[PDB]
């Protein structure tokens, strides 16, 4: 009678309030045994977790919509990593420039299948086809590939697979600069991470997914509150973290965390637009997710969200050269 | 309809078999589909493998064996690490010693349960009584609690923990040798299926065994290729501490496969004595999946066995 929770990934820096919520006993103190499970593969996640095999876990925006539309039951119930931006990286010199016609005879990497779905189907709004390029599946080594050039560019995230790029370049003696991304969002909200539950299971167990909740957000307030004692005793629990890397990650990390575990109305409305244009998702197809089962006040939409996203874009190059904790304000 | 399989720890050198079998497309090959899943504590595997929730995945002999008494049914279809020696392990100047009287009033580490059961029963051998000294649950972090000084000693695998330390060792220019440990079969890594798993889909098992005899084999007869190919996958092991691990993994693992009935009797013996299981308990394990045929003095053998790729030559 444990209740399974399957990550996306391998440990990332911002998985940290789950760890959390179990080292802390949080998790124990609302009469819940989680057993956290890892994947090998971030594919086979939805599928487990729509199927009833495993009970919650995370995943992003997109896979938790096209995971009902291709007949596994999931719902998000909570937010985890808001709108982190999300683009194709490459290091200066691939060479690959701002402009999308570079990507022709280039060896273009991506993780899931939909990120394949999405570089095909950019490819025709630049009048190339799949393919005037060659499309590589990496999973969770898509930086890493980048970085060994059996790939010249890849898909990734502003704050995990960017950093690796950026920390590869130190070594290199390059400038961070040279690490480069051509925003898909330039609704960069299809990679937010949401925390997910098996249908069937969020029906029967309500009130045991609010108090995972209640622990999650208590772990998330400390995560942001001291993020450098939080951080600590992570790492003390998953020395794999423990490196420089990493810490560079978390502090990128810090402005996407939702602070308040919300799914975004805007966000998911946005989302299911892509979704069916792709094709991925039905013409009456329902965004499956709810804030019923957070139990403290909604907070504000934000008032120009493309606003603050180009706000966002200058904060994290701030925390780039910086080293620093700090929210985005607005 | 994809099947579970979840290991018993992080991703470790040991686990190379498996994850090959997947990468080389030999699970692919035998029309079966593996979702090959990472515990965050390997004390939950096997309650979920037990319930059903999760169908396969590893487990060490005593556990496979305490899981069954304790309500959850499984069964051992297959060895993957054959009688690695298990100890407590310690740095020498902790300062303990080779008398097991020098564990008292010291701090001593184990990773989750059975742990703490077989020390605090060997302290009885000994004269001394829980609590002569305080048990720590380090989870897989024994070793490194032990480099930090927050155990003085802790339980842990001669291929793994002790290689951690002896690398640690080299760090501070201290000698290999500086790094100590005081049926060793209680920590045999074995795959284990969910009995009703196993009852309901007994071909998918057989074939699943096919796949990873198939990488074993191609393990054992170069593990150099194999490791280039493992770490290009799982990065995170993509060090020297790794294959320094990967090197001492190499003379345990099971070749065959198979169940080794003489283990699997000294041991359910040992936990009939520790009262972890019951008077009429009989051994879940069985030979009946493996599609080869079944190989031919052990504690000379074990005797021999205490930087190369060499199997032990019997
Ligand atoms: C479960 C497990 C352990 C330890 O748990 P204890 O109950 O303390 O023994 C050790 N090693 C492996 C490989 C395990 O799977």
């Amino acid at each position: 009678d444990k209740i399974t929770f399957l990550l996306n990934w391998q440990p990332t820096p911002y998985h940290i309030p789950i760890f959390l919520a179990q080292t802390k006993g949080y998790f124990k103190e609302q009469g819940l045994d989680m057993a956290i499970l890892e994947p090998t593969n971030p594919s086979d996640v939805t599928e487990l977790i729509g199927s009833g095999k495993v009970d919650m876990g995370l995943k992003a925006m997109i896979h938790t919509l096209a995971a009902k539309a291709r007949g596994f039951p999931v719902t998000s119930v909570a937010s985890l990593l808001d709108e982190p931006f999300t683009g194709v990286l490459y290091l200066k010199g691939s060479g690959i420039t701002k402009s999308f016609q570079s990507l022709k005879g280039k060896k273009i990497g991506y993780v899931g299948e939909f990120g394949k779905i999405q570089i095909d189907e950019l490819t025709k709004h630049y009048g190339m086809k799949p393919e005037d390029y060659t499309a590589v599946r990496c999973g969770m080594n898509v930086a890493k590939y980048i970085i060994e050039g059996k790939i010249d560019a890849g898909i990734g995230i502003e704050c995990m697979q960017q950093v690796e790029l950026e920390e590869y370049l130190a070594k290199q003696g390059r400038p961070a600069s040279d690490a480069k991304m051509l925003r898909i969002d330039k609704c960069c909200c299809f990679c937010t991470v949401l925390y997910i539950c098996n249908d069937e299971f969020l029906k029967k167990n309500p009130e045991k997914v609010r108090k995972f909740l209640k622990a999650i957000k208590k772990a998330t307030d400390y995560v942001l509150a001291d993020p450098v004692k939080a951080w600590k005793e992570y790492i003390d629990f998953k020395p794999q973290l423990n490196n420089d890397l990493s810490y560079k990650q978390y502090q990128r990390c810090y402005a996407y965390f939702s602070s308040s575990l919300y799914n975004v109305h805007r966000d998911w409305k946005k989302v299911t637009g892509y979704g069916k244009r792709l094709a991925i998702l039905p013409p009456d197809y329902v965004s499956n997710y709810t804030n019923e089962y957070l139990s403290w006040p909604e907070p504000e939409e934000v008032s120009d969200p493309l606003e603050a996203t180009r706000l966002m874009a200058i904060h994290q190059e701030k925390c780039r050269q910086e080293g620093t904790f700090k929210r985005l304000a607005l």
